[PDB]
């Protein structure tokens, strides 16, 4: 299948060079796969969900997006029409509050609380958790994200925005998971994306064309943008029965393109997510 005049972002992950704009991939397109969006909620209502979207479990006095982040992240991850898994199911769980913040201690309920509520749900191909958010380094953060990747969870995490080592930064820094950088249009490094040695993968992250509350959308940055594009790209490879949670990341680091990126620190991977279609 092919998506004509695609997010660049969509248009990258399915190229082989920079550029481009249809978007190839699968018709199977992640379904039978899960997604968690552990953000700020999802705007489930919104008409490119599909219905495929369903707030699951909230921290705050309501399940709804009052920010926009999380109905963005998830329509990276599988909205029709800016979505990476164009038929997964999307599963809202809101450990961030309308202003986009929380304390470490919800986030860390909200990764367990997933790693339980995955066995409740119907995901035959597979369950992915995608979290566009982190902090300053804390090994009980990591811990939990170690915790849920173990128990059968494909974990993507976002590198983060401080243009510095991700080693000091919390989900990013936990080696078991995987951790995304940002990159833009031009194969080059998003100028405030995290790196270092932790980083597995990058993904498209600047200007990111997507959902956002209120039935709209919006275009934004940062490596939270790139985040679900791998997370997305997880679930679709998984309905493709091409890896599994366990070694999803590893999969997607094999088989991206490599030394693409520019401006890419010494120690620190040059590979892009793609999905290698070949029609
Ligand atoms: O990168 C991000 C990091 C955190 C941490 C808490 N909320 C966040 C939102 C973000 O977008
Ligand atoms: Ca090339
Ligand atoms: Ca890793």
């Amino acid at each position: 299948a092919a998506q004509t005049n695609a997010p660049w972002g969509l248009a990258r992950i399915s190229s082989t060079s920079p550029g481009t704009s249809t978007y190839y991939y699968d018709e199977s397109a992640g379904q039978g796969s899960c997604v968690y969006v552990i953000d700020t909620g999802i705007e489930a209502s919104h008409p490119e969900f599909e219905g495929r979207a369903q707030m699951v479990k909230t921290y705050y006095y309501s399940s709804r997006d009052g920010n926009g982040h999380g109905t963005h992240c998830a329509g990276t991850v599988g909205s029709r029409t800016y979505g990476v898994a164009k038929k997964t199911q999307l599963f809202g769980v809101k450990v961030l509050d309308d202003n986009g913040s929380g304390q470490y201690s919800t986030i860390i309920a909200g990764m367990d609380f997933v790693a339980s509520d995955k066995n409740n749900r119907n995901c035959p191909k597979g369950v992915v958790a995608s979290l566009s958010l982190g902090g300053g380094y804390s090994s009980s953060v990591n811990s939990a994200a170690a915790r849920l990747q173990s128990s059968g969870v494909m974990v993507a995490v976002a590198a983060g925005n401080n243009n510095a080592d991700a080693r000091n930064y919390s989900p990013a820094s936990e080696p078991s998971v995987c951790t995304v950088g940002a990159s833009d249009r031009y194969d080059r490094r998003s100028s405030f994306s995290n790196y270092g040695s932790v980083l597995d993968i990058f993904g498209p992250g600047t200007s990111i064309l997507s959902t956002w509350i209120g039935g709209s959308t919006r275009s934004i940055s940062g490596t939270s943008m790139a985040t679900p594009h791998v997370a997305g790209l997880a679930a679709y490879l998984m309905t493709l029965g091409k890896t599994t949670a366990a070694s999803a990341c590893r999969y997607i680091a094999d088989t991206a393109n490599k030394g693409d990126l520019s401006n890419i620190p010494f120690g620190t991977v040059n590979l892009l997510a793609y999905n290698n279609y070949q029609a």
